[PDB]
RNA sequence: AAAAAAAAU
């Protein structure tokens, strides 16, 4: 549980295919980089000050300490120079006044860029050095720009409503590769709040076109109250605050403790006192106050705006992603347009501060040669025992039936939609079409449903669920009918997957009125498998040789709340094809990024392993996701050691082969053809299945980038996959070649997924848990013993 | 919730 394992090789599998990336080379002189401390009194500034206040400091000090350097800065302790200043090392003592700081500085280390150089060929990273060029590259955008992380942004008018906006920006990074550095930038988008009067902010949130009132109810105050809490406000009578709560009580009668002039304190409304200090009666008095700083400041809501350049973080509806996501997705070539348009503005060859410390960056992006995988022929079962061959990463169920499709003889429907618009008839029409098309799937329903009514309201689906178990023997299915969201489905998911252990199918009310064969052919792929079926299996000669000895397929991943607690999620293969996933869950830490119980977890799955197969895994694969580069040691050092824990806690001398892999899709290099002929839709797209290996990737380290997807919308993020422990000691190839076939095993659709199924699994297990949130969080995630042997999540 | 992809005082 220490260091990953060097790259075994280069792979050489697939058809070679001419790439671009967004990486732009570095030419980096061999010299040495000054660090400086500094230490600003008081130390708790946001970085924007910390900054002006260095650029000041750097101006009014040019004759004594500075001179004609241009040094840059991160925004907190760490300054650096191209040449030394005449410091030497002895700590000075300054002032700046924009209203006073006190800022020392002395000289720390010399960061080496020749060690970097080394590094970059071989023996064997400064750490330390890639952060002192991030830092030269991105001091400039810090100033002109609105950084957000690793990103830029600035306002331009692009509205999602209520209150948020879009800001259009960038993503800039500094990033190894073997022999060069490399510059990545892309273009990018985020939700940022519309600065604008709170009174207006109201009526966006409300849904008022005008705000002209009487006070708001319980619900508009905690609607409102959610939307504001932790925002920053500033006063229109130049002051910043922040909103910690919203009043229950209205301004006329809010009241604090106000200390006279004899020393006494007394109550005063918040109305009163901003008519006694500030010579004004409130315009809305009825309305309640912000509640900001610490605890007994209130701000009336229309003496206060919303500041400019708030980075939204709360969930956005339904409706405000969409407009996002259209308003952000572009075509492959689109996009690759745009990073070149962003590189000549961005101009970095003749920005000031690159050109102290003689950086050139190459206004070319990276060629990188790329292979595209064979991709795995999908067996399927019934009649003919159809093989199909995956084209563009999609494939279909024509003329083909499931590996073993589950016959359906009773099932029930529970409608929640209103028969007056989910009629008779459309359930009969629905219920029709649904078995004709399970029939050709494989899964054929003999018999009308055995049992079919209507129901409103989440309280009655318990009940009707203790009724169909208890009278109808031999019940597999009920398929429930939900007129789009409402919290029903979360109880259905509740009571079906916790407490009474039965096989629910959820359908929208719309996909019943007007039915589709390509939408009950995709219904009918998760019945299937809910009932235990198998839908179809990797041809099995077409397999790697990791198949010859028994091995279990690990995916896990924790989903963090929208406080409330993040949702740790590991899924095992319980079969040899692979197919078959049990789940593992639990509740831990708020925004624990590390799987605390993981050792249980998969101590159990190990078990249920055996207890399937009757075979103890020689070799386990983990296939984790969720986590930043920033916290590899950190997850591969507790996670590593306690997948190895729950072997020995199984048995002494039991110690199978673990490979670790942590999977990322959150990182901004993108690939493009060269050639236009390899484009691949109206998106145009690189195909289903090219591989990175070379080039952009880690220098030592064992990574690739695998693009296991058709992009159908946008430009394709092609997954990354980093090594950070293999005792298995396998190929490039034959890895690569692995985590691409387990992108055909998805169960949900007949199309070859963006990351492997375990992966995915675990990212459905993780938010299904979510909906059962409704030590007794612990159990209204624990699932009932019957529906762990079925892939419920699915 | 048929599904993948896509922004993310
Ligand atoms: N029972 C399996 C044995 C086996 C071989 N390789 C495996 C990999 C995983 C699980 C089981 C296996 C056959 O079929
Ligand atoms: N305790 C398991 C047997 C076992 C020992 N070591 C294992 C390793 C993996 C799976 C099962 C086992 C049964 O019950």
């Amino acid at each position: 549980a220490f260091k990953p394992p060097p790259r075994p090789d280069f792979g050489t599998s697939g058809r070679t295919i001419k790439l671009q990336a967004n990486f732009f080379e570095m030419d980096i002189p061999k010299i040495d980089i000054y660090h400086y401390e500094l230490d600003i009194k008081p130390e708790k500034c946001p970085r924007r000050v910390n900054r002006e206040i260095v650029e000041h400091m750097v101006q009014h000090f040019k004759t004594q300490i500075f001179g004609d350097r241009k040094p840059v800065f991160d925004g907190r302790k760490n300054l650096y120079t191209a040449m030394p200043l005449p410091i030497g090392r002895d700590k000075v003592e300054l002032e700046v006044t924009l209203r006073i700081f006190k800022v020392s500085i002395k000289w720390v280390s010399c960061v080496s860029l020749q060690a970097l150089h080394d590094a970059l060929s071989g023996r064997l990273v400064p750490f330390e050095t890639i952060q002192a060029l991030d830092v030269v590259m991105r001091h400039l955008p810090s100033m002109r720009y609105t950084p957000v992380g690793r990103s830029f942004f600035t306002a331009s008018s692009n509205p999602l409503g209520g209150g948020r906006e879009v800001w259009f920006g960038f993503h800039q990074s500094v990033r190894p590769s073997l022999w060069k550095m490399m510059l990545n930038i892309d273009v990018s988008a985020t939700a940022f709040y519309k600065a604008q009067p709170v009174i207006e902010f109201v009526c966006e949130v409300l849904d008022f076109k005008s705000i002209e009132q009487k006070p708001l109810t319980d619900s508009q105050r905690v609607k409102f109250t959610k939307e504001i809490k932790g925002l920053k406000v500033e006063i229109t009578h130049k002051r910043k605050y922040r909103v910690c709560n919203v009043t229950r009580r209205p301004a006329s009668h809010q009241t604090f403790p106000l200390q006279q002039e004899s020393g006494q304190t007394v109550e005063c409304t918040v109305a009163q006192y901003f008519k006694d200090r500030h010579k004004l009666v409130l315009r809305y008095p009825h309305l309640p106050c912000l509640q900001v700083g610490q605890e007994h400041t209130y701000l009336p809501l229309e003496v206060c705006n919303i500041v400019a350049g708030q980075r939204c973080i709360k969930k956005l509806t339904d409706n405000q992603t969409s407009t996002m996501i259209r308003a952000t997705a572009r075509s492959a070539p689109d996009r690759q347009e745009e990073i070149s348009k962003l590189m000549r503005s961005a101009d970095f060859n003749t920005d000031p501060y690159v050109r102290e410390f003689g950086i050139m960056v190459k206004d070319e992006m990276t060629d990188v040669t790329g292979r595209v995988l064979q991709p795995p022929s999908i067996l399927y079962g019934g009649r003919n025992k159809a093989i199909a061959t995956p084209v563009q990463g999609v494939w279909d169920m024509r003329n083909k039936q499931f590996h073993t499709g589950i016959e359906i003889k009773v099932w029930a429907i529970a409608c929640f939609a209103p028969q007056r618009q989910c009629t008779e008839v459309h359930l009969k029409s629905f219920t029709e079409q649904l078995r004709k098309i399970s029939r050709d799937a494989g899964m054929p329903i003999q018999g009308q449903p055995c049992f079919c009514k209507y129901a409103q309201g989440a309280d009655s689906v318990e009940p009707m669920f203790r009724h169909l178990k208890n009278t109808y023997a031999g019940l597999q299915l009920v398929v429930v009918i939900l007129p789009g969201k409402t919290p029903v489905y979360a109880e259905v998911k509740r009571v079906g997957d916790t407490v009474l252990g039965m096989a629910t199918q959820c359908v929208q009310m719309k996909n019943v009125q007007r039915t589709t064969p390509q939408t009950l052919s995709n219904l009918c792929l998760k019945i299937n498998v809910k009932l235990g079926g198998v839908n179809n299996i990797l041809l099995p000669q077409g397999r790697p040789p990791v198949f010859q000895q028994p091995v279990i397929f690990l995916g896990a991943d924790v989903t963090h709340p929208p406080k409330k607690p993040s949702i740790a999620a590991v899924v095992g293969s319980m079969d040899a094809h692979p197919n078959r996933y049990c789940a593992t869950v639990r509740v831990q830490q708020h925004r624990q990024e590390i799987i605390q119980d993981l050792a249980a977890m998969v101590r159990e799955l190990l078990i249920q392993f055996y207890k399937s197969t009757r075979f103890k895994p020689t070799r386990i694969i983990f296939y984790r996701d969720g986590v930043s580069e920033g916290q590899f040691q950190q997850v591969l050092h507790h996670e590593l050691l306690a997948i190895r824990e729950a072997c020995i806690k199984l048995e002494k001398d039991y110690q199978p082969g673990i490979t670790f892999i942590v999977v990322q899709k959150r990182h901004h290099t993108r690939l493009f053809c060269t050639d236009k002929n390899e484009r691949v839709g109206k998106s145009g797209n690189i195909p289903a299945g090219t591989t990175v290996d070379t080039k952009i990737t880690h220098p030592t380290e064992f990574d690739f980038y695998l693009c296991s997807h058709a992009g159908i919308q946008g430009t394709s993020r092609p997954s990354h996959y980093h090594v950070l422990w293999d005792d298995n000691r396998f190929s490039s190839d034959e890895l690569q070649i692995l985590t691409y076939q387990l992108c055909h095993t998805y169960v949900r659709c007949t199309r070859s997924v963006s990351i492997p199924a375990p992966a995915y699994y675990a990212h459905l297990v993780a938010f299904r848990a979510r909906y059962h949130l409704v030590q007794a969080l612990a159990k209204a995630v624990q699932v009932h013993q019957d529906t762990l042997r079925t892939m419920y999540f699915a």
